[PDB]
């Protein structure tokens, strides 16, 4: 049904376009993309294990355990609704023992891990995804919820956390016309059909013992991206099966990193962090992205919050460089071990680009894009560089380039030794 322009992945050269490469119609109006829902390729670098590795460490070190939802590919859940032909050609073992290999390597890194494996290949009425969608049904989260809960009985701590009863129930029809639907319209003028699934809520039930454990505050925190979101009720069957509250954290549309960055940049983590946290995210994103940990590890501490600053200032922002920091004392500040934490004026800038002067006329460039759906109170956080040849550089300055930038918007900038 799909137009012969549509096979060709050199089609796909546009930015809408890219993450739809390249789709192929599978039975009735299921649609699939060859690279992301009929990979055989998972995991990360061994750089990226060991970045992941050093953030569990870092949390763990703070009281929390890790728990990773390494969200299933559509073609390893939905094999079956692929035509013949394509089932064919589509090496399930292959992906399917590469897929367990990186869910022992999460564990490996001392990551909590569900294994959603019994999930493949599925026979069920309600498809755990829609047919030409990249978010899984309710249904789907339901299933896969019910797995998590599992695991989450088994993480340290699990049994002093409060518990309620809770109960799902419908509460009316989802709908929803898949992005690959859209995307096939936009190559091909092809039409079709919205879909409409059960909505589901979650609510607690029965009397307000068990609820006053930890004092009785909520102890489990989801980090995430849209497929955690209220439509599809991730959340709520989490609580279902697992009895406990779980503070819904996800950001729609903020992939791997912006949602848990968010989250680490609240003040009401610092204050009581969860004993357990859950973070949610897909098969196609770069775990091992540098920029991603420089902020993350430093924001288990809150950066810079509550401990004495070197060096501290705050600026107006003109059109272009603005000098920032300057260790005009030439005071002993080495790179690797030290911490940077930055405020705007305005919580809808979205955008931080920083240099970095050493005192041997060397620079490092960071630029950190911040999702447009999140709220850090414009604050940012994140580690000098500590590459094989940076950590032992002196630092001389931090200058910000200005971001379509609000009238009058100021910017508070401070340094602090790391623990």
């Amino acid at each position: 049904n799909l137009c012969p322009a549509a096979a060709y992945d050199s089609r796909y050269n546009t930015k809408y376009l890219g993450f739809f490469t390249h789709l192929v119609q599978a039975q009735d109006d299921w649609l699939f993309r060859t690279t992301y829902d009929l990979r055989t390729d998972f995991g990360t670098s061994a750089e990226g294990w060991r970045e992941l590795r050093a953030l569990r460490d870092e949390l763990k070190r703070k009281g929390i355990e890790l728990v990773v939802v390494y969200q299933p590919t559509r073609g390893l859940v939905n094999r079956e609704k692929l035509s013949p032909a394509e089932k064919a050609g589509f090496d399930y073992e292959l992906a399917k023992k590469n897929y367990l290999a990186t869910i022992a390597r999460f564990r490996q890194a001392g990551i909590w891990t569900p294994d959603f494996s019994p999930l493949f290949d599925e026979k069920e009425e309600h498809a755990y995804y829609f047919k030409g969608d990249h978010h899984w049904t309710p249904h789907g989260a339901r299933r896969s919820a019910k797995i998590v809960a599992e695991t989450l009985k088994q993480v340290p701590g699990f049994e002093e956390i409060p518990k309620k009863q809770f109960e799902s129930k419908r509460v009316g029809l989802l709908s929803k016309l898949g992005t690959f639907h859209k995307a096939a319209a936009q190559l091909c003028g092809n039409s079709y059909a919205t879909q409409y699934v059960d909505r589901f809520e979650t609510e607690p039930v029965g009397a307000s013992g068990d609820l006053f454990g930890d004092g009785g505050n909520p102890q489990i925190a989801l980090v995430g991206t849209s497929n955690s979101g209220p439509a599809y009720n991730f959340a709520g069957f989490l609580e279902e099966f697992s009895g406990a509250d779980i503070l819904n954290n996800a950001v729609s549309g903020g992939g791997f990193d912006s949602s848990l960055l968010a989250y680490m940049t609240s003040e009401e983590f610092h204050k009581n962090p969860p004993k357990i946290l859950i973070w949610e995210f897909a098969t196609h994103y770069d775990m091992a992205q540098k920029s991603f940990y420089r902020q993350a590890m430093p924001l288990v501490d809150n950066g810079c919050s509550g401990r004495k600053t070197v060096l501290s200032r705050k600026v107006k922002l003109r059109q272009g460089r603005n000098e920032v920091l300057l260790n005009s004392a030439a005071l002993p500040i080495r790179s690797g071990s030290y911490v940077a934490d930055v405020t705007y004026s305005d919580p809808s800038v979205h955008e931080l680009k920083n240099t970095i002067w050493y005192m041997n006329g060397r620079r490092e460039q960071l630029k950190i894009e911040q999702s447009k759906a999140v709220d850090t109170g414009g604050r940012y956080v994140f580690q000098l560089r500590n590459d094989s040849d940076w950590a032992d550089q002196q630092f001389l300055s931090l200058e910000i380039e200005a971001p379509d930038m609000p009238q009058g918007l100021e910017v508070q900038a401070s340094i602090c030794q790391a623990a």
